[PDB]
């Protein structure tokens, strides 16, 4: 009965994201990705792209969230979060929360190396690239393209 | 059928080891301690001193191993590395292994981070402090203080 | 005579700060605690300079003032040429790092940096306000007299 | 025909973007300054004055020229012909950062950048940090070029 | 006529590498690659330099040369004052950050840092002759030129 | 009655080392510079000629005297009453690696570590790099006090 939670705001979630989930899928048997709540998609139109991209992955689904996410977690039965690290800062911050989780709630945190062909891709820079023309087709789930293509014009 | 590798010298093993192996023992069905190879321990005593201290997880074995742990991890069916984490640096220099590793045999690696009291704890550290009659006691599993004291007589 | 300022927005102060003011108190023949006020946060400054008065009753050679503006001028006004600061990661070193180089470069400055205790490596004012905001319990990582304080603003 | 782009908000320009100019003039055939505006946000000075602040600051460069510009730096730099863009660091978490947008770039338009290493001098000058400290009283003189400081002093009055 | 200077021991050139001097060949009018004898690895420096050659013959204006000693002699040498680098993460950049300095203290010589290509941030030269002293493929991090030769000094 | 020990291994004593035990020696009643050794591992220099070049930098600090030292550091220390160590940081690199001692050394015998960043000047100085340079002919003359450059030439000659 092994089980881990993957959050964020994933506004849109990205290939690295998407990497990140299935990696927890293979090794955990149950993983909830948790869209935590105003950005540029909607909680609903996030959850939705997540779910289109990750059809393929049986023992996973898709939830909002709110509040502290160690309460998430706790009241889904789990007590595991599985979170993607680029650097280096990313894990000094990262750290700092995931002591803080461990130390208010007993909930651990797993952390996975980014693919290196996505180590420079963040939901972030692909929206601002994206804005102003740039091609990022190579850096997000086919479907979420499109609908990203979409809310810019 | 999850399964996770928890990979090291344990030269001895310390606290901070022993609380990752208790933290990847409470998240998949399978856990194996790779002693990998000379120190201070021999093989034989670094795999006793683990014994000892992991008596109280029954889903934990601890192994000898030697050339690259991908084999190490896939002979034994599993795809999975658990390592701890401190810095900063240490995810950098891991960072590129665990690449490499996910590159040549699609075996994955989840980090966690040390816990908050075993920053500082390190086998090379804690040998090197008690070799010069530090108390290191707070660091180390009650078997393994002993059998340091015995080295150094 | 020796001397030096902990400065911070100790919005509220945290075991980590206490402890770096005990190790300042302990190496210094005066150490100033200074409660920095800007554009802002949850406690008054006079509520956290009580706060900090409250958890340092021990420390009879600190003191706490409110300061504004430049924190050179605030510590050379004092006959002080000494910041000392905690630090908990390299990436607080090189912010942190950038700022001692400046003060030491206008003003003539210098600043110390201590290593977090390991047990407060992850506690911060912010993260702790927000998991106490949710209902999660940082009452090991706040004095005492914080921790009853912060109730009450929750409240 | 070699050539490169610095670019930058230099919001006031410093010594440190100088030493980086001076560098870049002296590998590169030609070199753009380029002075990126945000449309939507309004710096402490306005392009004509961060443009001025720079080519006094320069004028010993032959091979250098100031511009500014908006919207993707890829375009500003291929619009040119060029393909190069050249950049001070500090630290590894400038290093860290300035990675993702540098292989963001070279992903999207082919363009490459070259990092060069803060003179030792300037590892804690930033715009930013020299404008806070002298909105304060600080003295920041001997951190940013002649033309900027009284210009600075100047707005801050 | 602008030029740098690419040093390393290339023991065995990698994909990361090649992938540097073709960005530097791409961008000064000339390149040399300096293989760096030292007291001691896998390849002779004749063997590296070849290897090399090999793997840039597309590349005009960059050359290969083995040097010894000082790199910024080298570099004033050949009539340049400008190195060209590849930096994977935050602490290479730290570490080469102190050379360069170093460098440009010393003999006025620069040096231009490039970020990996993402697909070789992994790789190197150690890393890469260790995974295949054990049987591990790095086909694909290696130039054909390279692996071929590899293959035949572990057997 | 404070006071402070600044340890290292200072072969050579650099001129980044120096800006540490003026900085110390303006904050602390007292400081003692610990040259630490490796019974095991000679270094270029002989204990004597470290401790003879640091004294000939620091004439002008008169709170400052200079002892050699083996084994734990905390028991040098303490052995002499006091429980504060000083050290330099040059970068978040450096900073991660003396915190697990710092911590250790705390953690064993409640000696603590304050740490003061390099002056800008000298963040690209150390003393294997200064030795290494020097080997292969590179003036380093400017990051070393004069008590040392040319001990360190006749050493290498
Ligand atoms: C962190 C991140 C973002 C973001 O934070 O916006 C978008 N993608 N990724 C990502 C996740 C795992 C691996 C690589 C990239
Ligand atoms: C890395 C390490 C060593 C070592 O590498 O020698 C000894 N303990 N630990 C450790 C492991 C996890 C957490 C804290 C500390
Ligand atoms: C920096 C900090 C904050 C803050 O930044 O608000 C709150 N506590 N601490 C802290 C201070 C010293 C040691 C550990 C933690
Ligand atoms: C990054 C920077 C800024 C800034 O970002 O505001 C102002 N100066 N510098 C600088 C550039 C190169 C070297 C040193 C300093
Ligand atoms: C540094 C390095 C080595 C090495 O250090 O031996 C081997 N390849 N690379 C590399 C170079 C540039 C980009 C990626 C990787
Ligand atoms: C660390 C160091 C060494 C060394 O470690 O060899 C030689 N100088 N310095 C130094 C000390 C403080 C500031 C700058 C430099």
């Amino acid at each position: 009965m092994t089980g881990a939670v993957c959050p964020g705001s994933f506004d849109p979630v990205t290939l690295g994201h998407l990497d990140v989930f299935e990696r927890a899928a293979a090794q955990f048997d149950e993983v909830i990705v948790a869209v935590l709540i105003a950005g540029m998609f909607t909680v609903d139109e996030r959850i939705e792209m997540i779910r289109e991209s990750t059809a393929d992955l049986p023992n996973l689904r898709v939830e909002s969230g709110q509040g502290l996410l160690v309460d998430f977690v706790r009241e889904r039965g789990l007590n595991a979060i599985v979170k993607g690290l680029r650097t280096g800062t990313d894990f000094e911050y990262e750290l700092q929360m995931a002591q803080m989780n461990k130390h208010i709630a007993g909930v651990d945190t797993f952390f996975v190396a980014t693919a290196p062909a996505y180590s420079f891709v963040s939901s972030s820079l692909a929206k601002e690239v994206a804005t102003y023309g740039g091609d990022v087709s190579a850096l997000l789930p086919a479907s979420v393209h499109q609908r990203l293509l979409g809310k810019l014009r």
